[PDB]
């Protein structure tokens, strides 16, 4: 995160890191047992860890919980990013408690000009490389369609939207791939794509969350 500020240990409760021996990847737990985050951070072998907030330091509040299964979405498109989502089921389930929930999926979409907390441990300069040990947090908005497609011509599909601001500045980075965007208490972005990071007119890309509740549900249904 860009431009952010530091979110406060386990303010974020629902925010993961994907660990493959080092955090990768953000993810947003959804319940007890599953984990969304992009489709592009997919990779075998991940522990998912919960309660983080130093993810550095072991500072009392971690659950570390292997996944059992991921599931990229059906449709995900690595060339485009399209679909940049996947769900992560944990081995055992998470312990939930006010430092580890889930976070609501939407039963609607947000609209452009809704505020959101976008939350991660990714690069925190648009030049050059800073990763922070402890999480990062910026309230974006989400950004017309319109400014998105002007911003990416091209690129952004119906399953993505912008959030940020034009003006560069705060954005989310690499290593906040896979993260949440939560905008009044729901889960309505995940960490998609951007040109760099907080770059004038680059603002974040993220995966449109509520396009895929039906497909996040039957998932669990059956997973
Ligand atoms: N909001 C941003 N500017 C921004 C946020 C996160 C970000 N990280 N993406 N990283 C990223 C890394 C790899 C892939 C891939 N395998 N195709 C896709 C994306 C890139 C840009
Ligand atoms: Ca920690």
């Amino acid at each position: 995160i860009v431009g952010g500020y530091t979110c406060g240990a386990n303010t974020v409760p629902y925010q993961v890191s994907l660990n493959s021996g080092y955090h990768f990847c953000g993810g947003s737990l959804i319940n007890s047992q599953w984990v969304v985050s992009a489709a592009h951070c997919y990779k075998s072998g991940i522990q998912v860890r919960l309660g983080e907030d130093n993810i550095n330091v072991v500072e009392g509040n971690e659950q570390f919980i292997s996944a059992s299964k991921s599931i990229v979405h059906p449709s995900y498109n690595s060339n485009t990013l399209n679909n940049d989502i996947m769900l992560i089921k944990l081995k055992s389930a998470a312990s939930l408690n006010s430092r580890v929930a889930s976070i609501s999926l939407p039963t609607s979409c947000a609209s452009a000009g809704t505020q959101c907390l976008i939350s991660g441990w990714g690069n925190t300069k648009s030049s050059g490389t800073s990763y922070p040990d402890v999480l990062k947090c910026l309230k974006a908005p989400i950004l017309s369609d319109s400014s998105c497609k002007s911003a990416y011509p091209g690129q952004i599909t119906s399953n993505m939207f912008c959030a940020g601001y034009l003006e560069g500045g705060k954005d989310s980075c690499q290593g906040d791939s896979g993260g949440p965007v939560v905008c009044s208490g729901k889960l309505q972005g995940i960490v998609s794509w951007g040109s760099g990071c907080a770059q004038k007119n680059k603002p974040g890309v993220y995966t449109k969350v509520c396009n895929y509740v039906s497909w996040i549900k039957q998932t669990i249904a059956s997973n």
